[PDB]
């Protein structure tokens, strides 16, 4: 297993099977290169994490995502072809390389391509399949947005990361690009506490964006985000508001009361194909599902299991993908403990050596 070094902005030491390294982006966790794997005969993406153990946030993210790849195994979630380090001992250990099949684009790039119903409904289906698989493994993503999701030109899709640990003191973030509130569920903006269907809200916002071509709830701060939500969906019920913490409830109950816009005006026929018997049906189904995902009160928001059975999605439904439990449930207790930087180094190195 001899290595080759190639400077690509920084410097990439990789097994020689990986040829033609080309930069294609920069992740929160490090530099991504495209490459060709001459052993497998396929294009791959190669990501280098430099000293993931140096920073605590980077350590918990590197460690939990290494472990989670042993818990999940699903076509719509990142799975790794290879994990390696070029350093030969624990204490010269610095760099972890992750290898997966090369994806063509991120979802943030497909937003402006005005997809038809067949492609929109297939992307939605795959998102729901991956999320159901993540939930079954004990993972609520909590930070799904267009940039967390990559696609190939054949419209296949993978959720790229495992989201936000509950014990993340970093609120709701990590940065390839500009941190935004656009996809965060209202219960999260309001400080309420969250359940799994926070991920359904995010998927609704993404689906709305690919229908409309623009961001559905484009708040410019925490306060403006809530306003953009109630302006379009209506002020939620008194029960929901009463359950807020008094200071939040005081502010929220004092806003202008909005009635909400019917989804037939929010998502009218003219932003959909809608131009045939078949497309009028699909448009009605798409809008009905949107009206069940984009629901402020999480107790009335559709679940992933329910969304997966929706008529808009049936053309794609395949139990081999939609009813596919994960190899293991994640044991989070080990990620929540303190761990010094040198403990993280050992923990990460061990996982790297398990490959
Ligand atoms: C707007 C979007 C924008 O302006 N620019 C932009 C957005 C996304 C991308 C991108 O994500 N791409 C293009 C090719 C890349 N292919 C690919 N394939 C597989 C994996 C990755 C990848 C990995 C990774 C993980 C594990 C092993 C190997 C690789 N990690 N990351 C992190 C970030 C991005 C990709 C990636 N990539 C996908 C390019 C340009 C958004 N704005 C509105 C917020």
């Amino acid at each position: 297993q001899f290595y080759s070094v190639q400077v690509a902005d920084s410097t990439f030491t990789v097994l020689k099977r990986y040829q033609q390294l080309k930069p294609i982006g920069s992740g929160a966790q490090g530099i991504v290169c495209a490459a060709f794997d001459t052993v497998l005969g396929i294009n791959v993406a190669v990501k280098k994490l430099s000293r993931p153990f140096q920073n605590q946030t980077h350590a918990k993210r590197a460690y939990r995502e290494l472990v989670l790849l042993k818990c999940v195994n699903h076509k719509n979630i990142i799975s790794l072809l290879n994990v390696f380090t070029p350093q030969k001992t624990l204490e010269e250990f610095q760099d972890v390389y992750l290898v997966m099949e090369l994806m063509d684009a991120n979802l943030c790039q497909v937003i402006h391509m005005e997809l038809d119903h067949e492609r929109m409904s297939y992307l939605l289906y795959q998102m729901l399949c991956g999320i159901k698989h993540l939930h079954s493994a004990g993972i609520i993503h909590r930070d799904l947005k267009p940039s967390n999701i990559v696609v190939k030109s054949d419209c296949t899709l993978k959720i790229l990361d495992f989201g936000l640990a509950r014990t993340a003191c970093t609120n709701f973030m990590m940065t390839p690009y500009v941190v935004t509130r656009y996809y965060r569920a209202p219960e999260v903006i309001l400080g309420m506490g969250y359940k799994e269907n926070v991920d359904i809200w995010s998927v609704g916002c993404i689906m709305g964006e690919l229908v409309k071509g623009c961001v559905i709830f484009q708040g410019t701060d925490h306060i403006d985000q809530w306003n953009k939500v109630i302006e379009q969906l209506g002020t939620p019920s008194a029960e929901f508001m009463k359950k807020l913490q008094p200071t939040v409830r005081n502010y929220v109950e004092n806003r202008p009361k909005y009635p909400g816009i019917k989804f037939e005006e929010l998502f009218p026929d003219w932003i959909f194909p809608s131009e045939s018997e078949r497309d009028k049906i699909k448009t009605s189904q798409a809008r009905d599902l949107l009206s069940k995902m984009l629901v402020i009160d999480p107790d009335k928001r559709i679940s992933v299991d329910e969304a997966l059975r929706h008529p808009y999605i049936t053309v794609w439904y395949d139990p081999a993908e939609a009813e596919a439990p994960p190899p293991q449930i994640y044991d989070a207790q080990l990620e929540e403990r303190e761990h010094a930087i040198e403990e993280w180094k050992e923990l990460i190195y061990k996982e790297v050596m398990d490959w």
